[PDB]
């Protein structure tokens, strides 16, 4: 696990940072596409 | 410290990587440069 420890480190860390900012600065709104949720509650009708 | 200690350690590990694969599977003569250390030891003339 010497370097088989550090080179998976070296990555999943740079694995993760690749999400935090791909989904922490520029996230995606996938599942809404132009849909608003209601907004947070405006009842019915 | 939450990503600044993921991202220089993201470097860190690939940096450490860097050198132990120069260093340690291609590590460099520098010193001896076509000179032998007088052998282990074959005392002295």
């Amino acid at each position: 696990d010497t370097w088989t420890g550090v080179e998976a480190l070296i990555r999943i860390l740079q694995q993760l940072l690749f999400i935090h900012f791909r989904i922490g600065c520029r996230h995606s709104r996938i599942g809404i596409i132009q849909q608003r949720r209601t907004r947070n509650g405006a009842s019915k009708s």
